């Protein structure tokens, strides 16, 4: 059935000495399966850990927030064309995605889960190579003069696939000391009404109006900043970043703010002043992605100067009174490329987020976005686990990570299991306005009540003057669905129909059945 590091599956302790590397490992019995763990030295490169027969149908997982988590026929995979503006959102190892079906961190079939528990040094992924499922640890050509730990791999088997995924997630939480607040914040986000056209004028208007809503946090999203990298300089209408916090706190809200901290645009002052601070290719700045009609570079989080700058930045946001941080495009900090230190792109990413955490303190809430998942566990408090939602369902939008409510919801369902184990899942904002939206009341209710049953974060994003009785109702109903232990019963579903239960909500035991094709739901409250 299975090979572990090249040889037939066997319980016990083992060593594999190769030309280039050495690994010492143990195959040990755990509850519901097995765990392969150990340590490795030398230059393991792309290290095969496990091999077995691919199943036909597999739940696969993109490595970051916006990417799909979905069931796929393993044997009729054809390589996607990778958008060169967004190369690394698709894969951190795109050479693989170009040839084979790839899954980051974990894969599931009916009755079986394979999953790595951490991504501290290596990127753990699975590939389907010619009918075989192969688990790999990618070390990105980094060499290790002494032993460093393996990312442990678990293999769980039981009829109950949901329970297995939940189990996997518990082990991820313990392996990484997951941060899981007892208190989940509520709030308002500017983005999904105003996008880049937000003004301070409209901001103050909603800030007045937000008082009639059950919001704790008032969060300014992308729009206020001069440029990507120049986070302390505002454009347009906007005042001082210090002032905005002050005004928001004065009004009885926790101020929140959006940054893309690992990213610097080609036009930014900081890139202009410090072009050597970025990740390189052949000595020259390597484009991490293209957005805002500009080339964006990634900060080299191996450089102490870069980390001090991140430290200073988030220390001063904290000082000004920001206590809620949406940190976005985090994948940038983990792009493959040349850095000052000879460490992995993943080791560097972690140095970056660890710095932000230390700067903002223990009483700040950090929400990851566009982020590598496994590597951020134990550091973020909340995580966007799907692509952007939208003020339309998005049937005209493909499952390629662009904004659409339907695909955002899909991911909230298919990654439900990380919630309250990895972190608090952020399903993206509820859009509850009655004007300036293509969403029907049905669709709004469907989205919202699913998120509530999933016990996910509830953040609203609207011009609140356009939110009336229906939207106010839906929000209050959603908050009544929270507090349970959720489960997606038929996680291996291929037709976008799901039965989701949650036990011990504020409304008791609840069940929602959803069809994301017909945009239909039935909700029972016992």
């Amino acid at each position: 059935h299975m090979e572990i590091f090249g040889k037939t599956f066997r319980e016990g302790r083992f060593v594999l000495k190769e030309k280039n590397f050495t690994v010492e490992f143990a195959v040990e019995k755990i509850h519901l399966g097995w765990k392969i763990s150990g340590r490795v030295k030398g230059s393991p490169g792309r290290l095969e850990v496990l091999r077995t027969k691919a199943p036909e149908k597999v739940l696969v997982n993109n490595w970051q927030s916006w990417g799909p988590c979905r069931v796929v026929d393993a044997f009729s995979f054809k390589p996607p064309e990778i958008d060169p503006n967004w190369r690394y959102t698709a894969s951190v190892v795109p050479d693989v995605l170009e040839r084979n079906l790839q899954s980051d961190y974990f894969v599931a079939e009916e009755g079986k889960v394979y999953g790595f528990l951490s991504s501290k040094i290596a990127h753990p992924f699975f590939a389907v190579e010619d009918g075989e499922l192969v688990a790999y640890l990618e070390y990105f050509d980094v060499e290790f003069d002494d032993f460093v730990p393996l990312e442990p791999l678990v293999v769980l088997e039981d009829p109950n696939t949901p329970l297995l995924l939940e189990k996997y997630a518990e082990l991820v939480g313990m392996e990484n000391n997951a941060r899981v607040p007892k208190h989940t914040p509520t709030g308002w986000c500017s983005w999904y009404h105003y996008f880049l056209d937000l003004t301070w004028e409209e901001t103050l208007k909603n800030l007045k109006l937000a008082k009639n809503f059950p919001f704790e946090v008032f969060q300014i999203d992308d729009a206020y900043e001069k440029d990507i990298g120049d986070w302390l300089v505002t454009r347009g209408d906007f005042p001082s970043v210090e002032e905005m916090a002050k005004v928001i706190a004065e009004n009885g809200f926790i101020p929140g703010i959006w940054t893309a901290p690992f990213s610097v645009s080609e036009t930014s002052d900081v890139f202009n002043e410090h072009p050597d601070w970025v990740v390189k290719e052949n000595g020259e700045p390597k484009m991490a992605y293209r957005n805002w009609n500009k080339k964006i570079y990634a900060l080299d989080l191996s450089k102490d100067e870069v980390l001090n700058w991140l430290f200073d930045l988030f220390s001063s946001l904290r000082k000004m009174g920001y206590r809620y941080f949406k940190i976005d495009f985090l994948f940038a900090g983990a792009v493959p490329g040349e850095r000052k230190k000879n460490i992995t792109p993943i080791q560097a990413f972690r140095k970056g987020i660890e710095t932000i955490r230390k700067a903002v303190g223990e009483d700040s809430f950090i929400l990851g976005c566009g982020s590598p998942l496994l590597p951020a566990v134990g550091c973020v408090d909340g995580m966007r686990i799907g692509p952007d939602t939208a003020p339309f369902w998005g049937e005209h939008i493909e499952d390629n990570g662009a904004p659409a409510a339907r695909w955002a919801l899909r991911n909230a369902i298919t990654r439900y299991f990380m919630h309250d184990r990895f972190w608090l899942n952020d399903p993206d904002c509820l859009i509850l306005r009655e004007e300036k939206t293509d969403l029907t009341q049905k669709e709004k209710e469907l989205y919202s009540y699913t998120c509530g049953v999933l016990d996910n974060m509830i953040i609203e994003s609207d011009d609140l003057s356009l939110v009336r009785d229906h939207g106010k109702k839906v929000l209050k109903e959603t908050l009544e669905l929270l507090g349970g232990r959720p489960r997606v019963q038929n996680i291996m579903s291929e037709d976008l129909r799901y039965e989701i239960v949650s036990s011990g909500t504020l409304s008791g035991n609840v069940k929602i059945v959803v069809d994301l094709n017909s945009r239909e739901y039935h909700l029972e409250k016992e």
